[PDB]
């Protein structure tokens, strides 16, 4: 019974007000690998020591390793679907960006995420380099910077469990997960020029009430239509924790997309229906105002696997 990381629990609890998305690369050498392995061993204790004193702080961290990271830190028994994220070239472009380790810190307060990130980066020193750091907040009643409530159709409880955790199909890595992270930059002027009823056709739901539109009055290119895929005639779900971010003083207004799935082809199928179209050409108009700048795939091991990792200096 491998204990799994808090992948779906935080979302289902609904207490995250702040998040930090740290993407780093391991520097060349073996001391770097030893330091990373020591952090893998002590990460759960670090999270407990940072977040225990704060009642209702809801601190949690999720660590993920990419394909290159895995190759360099562990052996060759790679997980089944751990590979380099593939760039997409359709009506819109989805780039593939570097990154070896991913830390997804969430808490009901910013200082907990800040302190955990500081502790993680101080225990790593020069063994790593930072490729992406992003501080995200909750925008009003779970809305994104486009004004729509995001996360309504996320699976909950057992549904999220079967959506994210790997089963017997890869018996060695049962309890793990896969994640795909993308960073978007929005043009809110262009988005706000469009009327509300049209934006609601583009999304598929109502703006203020957050009610799904009836199937008759939604276009084929509705976002919640192109992201609704089926396997063997049954609906399949992924788990999303998209987070708004930005700085008004520099002009940055963006959304960090993070998607969890036991099978990463589901997320890639959604990404192909969006950037290329389903049918081709019939792409997603959110991409008209949203630009993707990063994209990476990570494998999320179990807590049991992480705690049993030895530095082997
Ligand atoms: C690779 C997949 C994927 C990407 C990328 C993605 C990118 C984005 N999304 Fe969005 N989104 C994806 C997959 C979904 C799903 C699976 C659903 C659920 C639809 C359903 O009916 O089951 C969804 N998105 C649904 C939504 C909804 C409304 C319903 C809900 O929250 O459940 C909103 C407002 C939304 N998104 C916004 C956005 C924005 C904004 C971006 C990027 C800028």
């Amino acid at each position: 019974c491998p204990i799994s990381q808090s992948v779906s629990q935080p979302v289902d609890e609904r207490l995250t007000r702040a998040a930090i998305f740290l993407v780093v690369t391991i520097n060349p050498g073996k001391a770097a690998e030893v330091a990373v392995r020591t952090l893998c061993g002590t990460l759960s204790s670090l999270v407990r020591g940072v977040g225990f004193r704060i009642l209702d702080g809801g601190l949690s961290c999720v660590m993920g390793v990419s394909s290159g990271g895995w190759e360099r830190l562990f052996g060759d028994e790679k997980p089944e679907y751990l590979h380099v994220f593939q760039e997409i070239n359709g009506v819109h472009h989805a780039p593939s960006t570097p990154g070896d380790l991913l830390f997804h810190i969430r808490a009901a307060r910013m200082d907990l995420c800040f302190e955990l990130a500081s502790r993680i980066l101080s225990d790593l020193g020069s063994s790593v380099c930072v490729v992406d750091s992003v501080q995200g907040f909750r925008y009003f009643d779970d809305r994104d910077l486009l004004g729509f409530v995001d996360g309504t159709e996320n699976p909950v409880a057992q549904a999220a469990v079967d959506a994210t955790l790997i089963g017997e199909e890869d018996h060695t890595f049962s309890g793990g997960s896969y994640v795909i992270v993308q960073k978007y930059l929005h043009d809110l002027d262009k988005w706000n020029a469009i009327p509300v009823e049209q934006q609601e056709k583009i999304i598929g739901r109502e703006k203020l009430s957050d009610i799904e539109l009836k199937d008759a009055d939604k276009p084929s290119y509705a976002h919640n239509v192109l992201t609704s895929i089926e396997e063997d005639g049954e609906d399949v779900d992924i788990l999303r924790d998209n987070m708004p971010f930005g700085d008004p003083g520099k002009g940055e207004f963006g959304t960090y997309f993070i998607g969890y799935s036991r099978k990463p082809a589901r997320i890639e199928r959604m990404l192909e229906n969006m950037f290329v179209g389903n049918p081709p050409g019939n792409y997603d108009r959110i991409l008209d105002v949203s630009r993707a700048i990063t994209g990476t795939l990570f494998f999320i091991p179990t807590v049991s696997f992480l705690d049993s990792v030895e530095p082997q200096p």
